């Protein structure tokens, strides 16, 4: 940490970049958190300078008056170098701009890729091949999509590959770096408490959830060539899965856990759709912004297919977990914003109360209001015994108030200075969430079928409860 | 419930009677939960008339205005029976009285014992001779002390049985009818999240906690023939200690609720000095009341050696307990009011965090302020990975507040009406608990130890400490 | 034991008592297992002598030369008493005979009843009223039936109640003699090998089976007023379900045991029809004794309706045993002898071996052949990689060849002597029983349902096997 | 199957060849278990011929007069060639004759290097260089040992991870190929029985035991350099161990399988001596070849330090074994031949036998006389009540007779032909082996201690069996 960094925004330029990549370097910075010695370096086709990124990005800073003086050191270790994306000479001038720098040659060199993944390629290609540090050691951070199936993400992943090893490469499911998703693991293994319960014999299902009260929001455009399974359910869900199910590894070493994360994985046949309900939001007439459905996107195609709702239910085929469903349900336009672990125990075995229990469940509400609670069973208070639900609740914001929550690009952005790989999606990872929705992903670009209408603000479509309920999921 | 009923307060001119006995069946008919035809007839030595009685008793009734009409109603459903408690012509006129009475030849008879033990054998037989319903049925309702030891309690225990059959005997222990008490079973068996945790695997030690802030102020004359462990620990602690332990039954009828109750004391060996520690409250100079110790009670014999505080270490010899300590630690003039059951859970097997974790605690405040917490781990929050300690609680007055907890004895005597002995002391297991006790009580009275000292308003030994530590609990 | 001891067979003319109850009180004298200064008296209506009786009933005492002089001195040791059931003149000779015997007025009296049912009520009150010891104990050995259901056991229990204490009643189920039913207890908790899988998070079903390859030959008379069920299932099997199923006591003693045994019970619900087949054997035409069905007997009347095989599904609704079966299958004129306990293990958790494993199953043989065994699955040997069903065996017969076992009635009568009741039927115990099967048994009389027939030498009716698939017992 | 291989013995000349690879591959071809289109290449220094190779090993074949028109096809699969070990050209007139032989330059080729580990290096690059398929695929078999501790065994296998990838490579651990050794994973995985007691709450220890009756025999300079650690310990041992201790895996791929084994070790730590007892065999006085001492071989430095005996205590620190010892005891010398896996489960929770019991045991014997049984307790039989230690067995040679076993050799040298790598060794395997035992036999090295003397015949130093008492196995 007495070393020289230098972080290299890829695409200072664009929107990420501008909204989010520097003013997250810039609350790192601000709160003493880099190293001493960092050097910021932007890179994009424009022709831009320092003075011209601090325009378009100072406003999304969050900057007090106390901090001018650090604001300025900040833009002082800033520099700029316009370049084109599979440009040989480009490149070359940005390896001796980094050179340049006060132990440019020496320095840990940091690649962050805010780019759309058309330019992933040329862009690890060159830097590989001219703008690597030969003292100090590189990294690489790349967001998603990772290719759009297992055959376009092998490509990718194989080029990547070639040029990097697994420990100089970093990508993203920003997902790892929620405060509720992080904590999973501690809950599970710091605690004897959940670790008799936590198996096949006391879980009746896994309930994963992902909901946003708002759809696509004019930008359906983008969206209609990914679609939900695959922006929401095949990264950050089965990301939440593998925590939830994963074996405690021995060690909190990077590869330890990701070796247990991969071995949930390969535990899973392919989704048969069967098991899959899909969904796309239409207008609620009685209701602004909700009033259109997602074909009233103008940049969405007309008579499109794309699903905003997906339902799906896995099984991850091991001693531990055998015949429980995992439900996967996430879609846009819906009644809430909630993301969610929500663990259905089974029922008590030689009921003495007259059916009047109720399924106890674990509850892990990763965002909003985050929180980790139980829904148990008390005996209804004052003159009576029949029991009735209440709960036990660890709720953030009354327990710690006080306490500000990091944002997962802050904590994510840290792991990649200290070097922990622990909460970045690894290769083999990235292929075993590939081959488990890939059959279903091409089916449905072959079969096109028409997903089931749901109106905006709703829950989504009843047959996904009644899929949840097929699998012994219990509504009370 | 269409039946008459009589409830004959025995000893009716008593300070239990005034206090707690006529107010306590007061709030009850209030209420609107006895029998619609209800009487209420007090019996006792003194000359008196209801007139005397509403004196004494209604100041602490709590009554309202709006309850004038009620209470002139309950007053008109009282009377009074002066009598001698061995002269079989004063139950003589007590049953003919009650013979006079609306369908009194039918009516179900309840009769409370709010006196001395020293009369229970006169009373009891006086009852049986003269007083018993033909038609009716006979309940009687006794308080402690219940002999002072096996031999004493079993010569009154076989008296009564010679009269009465078990399901004419309530005898009672009110700790029975605390809110946080009754709670422990469904909290048990409601409940599949506490199931597969419940036993010698999980648990470390239960830790049964009873202490209050006060000495014997004024009365420890009566205390000192009894000791902290007759008054305690031999009665509430260890039905706690039942309840905490006991397989479940295969239904919530009285009997099989009991059954499971003695079958876990019939498990459980004659406590061994090496496992107690004793221990009499001395004054504080530091400190009005607080500044006297329990010698310096004028009421209490000089140089006694009765103790205030038992610490004392049980197990429970069976295939889920053995080898578990069940700490029971009681003490008056103690730094607080507190009756508690607080489970700890063994260390997570292959620690990953080292050695960062603490034991998991489950804990059942039965009062002050009655709620149910785990004490477990949380990741730190913000930018930390470290576990730390947090906890999931159910605090009873933020949860549920409106809803006010009735007394224990409004529930008891309600439970009497309606017949539920599920709440009561069982003959074996009121033998059970006199074995378990009985040698070490009678070496104590032999050995007459000296206990030790601990400063009013203190914690109590720090010896007790030692032995806690010594089982395997631990301090964090 | 170095009291005088008198065993009094009632009946002695009989031919119970000269077929076994004489000739096992010779083995236990025979091999001095009983007090040195033991006496027996036969007492019956015929007008006897020692001289008829030792006629009788030598043949029948598997006797060698060289016990000649014990045969001698048993004899010596013998008297008879002529008298009638209910002539209290009759039991007052055998008072005073009993009296005239070496300090008979101090010596412990022991009756065994080897009578009808129909003289118990007479005798157990004129042994009562005339006959019992003032200074020895006496005890009281009674077979069954024990009533023909719950009334009029009841009826049976009641009287004998008010006249002996349970410590004085000895009932008899001789299955409680057999070597391999006894050892279920120590199999379960001796053993740790057999703990954590003996509930229903392990087992599929439980499967108690009694067969005879006989049928009624001859004496269906008898038979026919009883039925299958009474004569062997609500017995027998009922006693080794409690056995298998019973939580651990705490301690080896009587009524611990008898405690647990009686609890399994409380726990079980009235049978329906819907989970009972019935059976009645009819003639093999391709087969002497075989030949002739159950109504071929001249002493069965003609077109009856009773039942000679019953397979019956029974629950044990309780924090053990929800949900999982205990299928009783029983019968005579079967395929074989054997009387069998088989536990079926569920399935593996997370297959691995395509589907090729079986499930595993605990088998404790009662007879022939006495043996346990588990029905596992080993790596099929040689060059292959699949498993295969193998076992791993506790066959007495290889492992203890030389031990000779001794008979029920050996066991038992000893135990009587010795005062263990842990062996013996107690009148809970016996009134669940009847309370279990009591409904369905008066549905047969009323509705009278034509049992399935089934031709002799066969396993029994398609529909029993039918039955055990449908509550999840799976045939491989 | 349908594709023509070639086997290629590399040190044909060789003991081990001509003692057991050249009889193995007979055996196999002789059972019709290779290809059909196989040929057998042997390649070392002498100048021989197929004539001079058949007079060496024939003799070893247990070749029988029907199988003459089988020994003549395949000798006419064989050929030899003379050549050098790091001479380029021999490889190419090795390669070119491979190419000669029957569609030879297609042929899938299999090396088996039957060499001292000096000549490894040498040999796999020039295979790698000159002698690899274009068109098959290339396998090579290695055997022990792979280098001497961390360091040197890096070395090795950096080289040949550089020239093949990890599915070229088969390292052997014979012991793999043993048919009980590999029989522990069914016995395990398909079987519930011992699934819920596989684990930390039911085990106390596992002892891996390897026994020789033998001395070093003459060729103790060999065994000098390497010690029993070495020897035995860190391979044969330690495969046991990770077969006994891994979690399941989710298919029998070979690398699940694989990783799982690694994964046991990965929890591992390193040795400390403290848990070490090592010892050395001196001769005994009171008997032939048992007269001689370690050190009285000629062939063994004088007063050198090498053990012959060790018995090592490991520790697999994660949540399904941690505390639970594994005793791995291994010698030479001893009082028999045996190799065993034993399980020593832990006392029964809650004793009703009066202390009597004795510690249940799992018992895999791997030789001789291939069983597995459990050993526990049953009712001792007869007139008893007091339980004794007995077993069920599932004893090879019993219950299959007939079954010949085939030999390690066999089984391996066949899974290299179908191509499993389950049962060998993987170089992240060998390292965490090597990591496990480096710093004690680094230490030994340094410190040079003198092992504790036992005589030959006995059961090795009384100081091993002082320390598996210590924790926590226990004898009877
Ligand atoms: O819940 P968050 O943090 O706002 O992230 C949700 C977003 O995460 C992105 O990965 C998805 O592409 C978006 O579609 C989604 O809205
Ligand atoms: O906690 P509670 O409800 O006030 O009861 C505690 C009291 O209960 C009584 O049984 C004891 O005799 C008292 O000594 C004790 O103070
Ligand atoms: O199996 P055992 O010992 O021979 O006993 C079976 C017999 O036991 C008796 O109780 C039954 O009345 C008979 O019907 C039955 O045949
Ligand atoms: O038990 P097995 O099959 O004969 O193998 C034991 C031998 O295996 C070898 O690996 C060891 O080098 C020898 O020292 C040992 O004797």
């Amino acid at each position: 940490f007495s070393d020289t960094h230098i972080f290299i925004i890829m695409g200072a330029s664009g929107d990420l970049a501008k909204k989010k990549i520097y003013p997250t370097i810039w609350w790192l910075f601000r709160d003493g958190l880099l190293p001493e010695n960092t050097f910021i370096v932007g890179y994009a086709r424009s022709r831009l300078t320092v003075a011209d990124i601090r325009k378009q990005s100072e406003p999304f800073f969050k900057a007090t008056p106390e901090e001018k003086l650090k604001l300025e050191d900040f833009f002082a270790r800033n520099s700029y170098v316009a370049g084109q994306y599979d440009d040989a000479a480009s490149y070359q001038r940005l390896n001796s701009h980094m050179n340049a720098l006060h132990l440019g040659s020496q320095a840990n060199r940091l690649f962050y890729l805010a780019l759309p993944p058309t330019v992933y390629e040329a862009v690890t290609k060159n830097i590989h091949e001219s703008c690597m540090s030969q003292i100090g050691w590189n990294r690489i951070i790349v967001e998603k999509p990772f290719g759009r199936d297992l055959q376009s993400s092998d490509r990718l992943s194989n080029h990547i590959s070639s040029l990097f090893r697994e420990d100089q490469i970093y990508r993203i499911d920003h997902y790892l770096g929620k405060e509720m998703v992080q904590n999973l693991m501690v809950l599970r293994f710091a605690n004897r408490i959940f670790g008799p319960i936590w198996n096949r014999d006391n879980i009746a299902c896994v309930i994963l959830t992902f909901k946003e009260p708002f759809g696509t929001e004019g930008r359906g455009g983008y969206f209609d060539e990914f679609g939900i399974i695959r922006d929401v359910m095949q990264n950050h869900l089965l990301q939440m899965l593998c925590l939830v199910a994963m074996e405690k590894p021995c060690s909190t070493n990077s590869d330890d856990v990701r070796d247990e994360k991969v071995k949930v994985l390969k535990c899973i046949s392919e989704v048969q759709a069967n098991n899959v309900v899909l969904g796309q939001y239409v207008g609620n007439p009685d209701g602004g912004e909700a009033t259109k459905g997602y074909l009233d996107d103008p940049t969405v195609p007309r008579g499109s297919t794309t699903a905003t709702f997906a339902a799906v239910v896995l099984y991850v085929e091991n001693e531990r977990w055998d015949g429980v469903p995992f439900i996967l349900r996430c879609g846009k336009a819906l009644n809430e914003r909630k993301a969610e672990v929500r663990l259905q125990f089974h029922d008590v075995a030689g009921d003495i109360f007259h059916q009047q229990c109720k399924r106890n469940e674990l509850v892990i509400r990763v965002q909003p209001n985050e929180a980790v609670y139980t829904k148990m069973m008390t005996k209804k208070p004052g003159m009576f015994f029949n029991p009735e639900e209440s709960e036990l609740d660890l709720t953030y914001g009354n327990r710690y108030k006080n306490v500000k929550l990091p944002d997962a690009y802050e904590r994510l952005i840290l792991d990649v200075f200290c070097g922990s790989q622990m909460h970045f999606v690894r290769s083999d990872e990235l292929r075993e969430a590939w081959r488990i929705f890939t059959p279903l992903l091409h089916q449905i670009e072959l079969e096109k079928p028409k997903p089931i209408p749901y109106i905006y603000g709703s829950r989504g479509p009843t047959e996904a409860d009644e899929l949840m309920k097929r699998v012994g999921f219990q509504y009370e």
